[PDB]
């Protein structure tokens, strides 16, 4: 499924993400933007052979399992499928737990370089919250 912005805004919101660990509810829409361009069944492959998984794009070599990341870990003890559902409550569940980890937000790399330090705000703008 892909996403309206305030569509999934307002889906973040009720599922806990706003100010969660301290990060307003723009700061993930900002993330699942340029992570998956709000697409849940994006996937795409790391060099080191894991995979990156839904509108989050959380990774297999630490977070959920896909039967094909040797040594890796399942941290969100969660099949790495269970990611790309149109229902992105196994996304926020894992999210939560991954920022919460120490290193904040980012651990998403197209958060640190495309939304940290910029207006995130913006990315709510206009919805109906
Ligand atoms: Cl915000
Ligand atoms: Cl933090
Ligand atoms: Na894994």
């Amino acid at each position: 499924k892909v996403f309206g912005r305030c569509e999934l805004a307002a889906a973040m919101k009720r599922h806990g993400l706003d100010n969660y660990r301290g990060y307003s509810l723009g700061n993930w829409v900002c993330a699942a933007k340029f992570e998956s361009n709000f697409n849940t069944q994006a996937t795409n492959r790391n060099t080191d052979g894991s995979t990156d998984y839904g509108i989050l794009q959380i990774n297999s070599r630490w977070w959920c399992n896909d039967g094909r990341t040797p040594g890796s870990r399942n941290l969100c003890n969660i099949p790495c499928s269970a990611l790309l559902s149109s229902d992105i409550t196994a996304s926020v569940n894992c999210a939560k737990k991954i920022v919460s980890d120490g290193n904040g937000m980012n651990a998403w790399v197209a958060w640190r370089n495309r939304c940290k330090g910029t207006d995130v705000q913006a990315w709510i703008r206009g919805c109906r919250l």
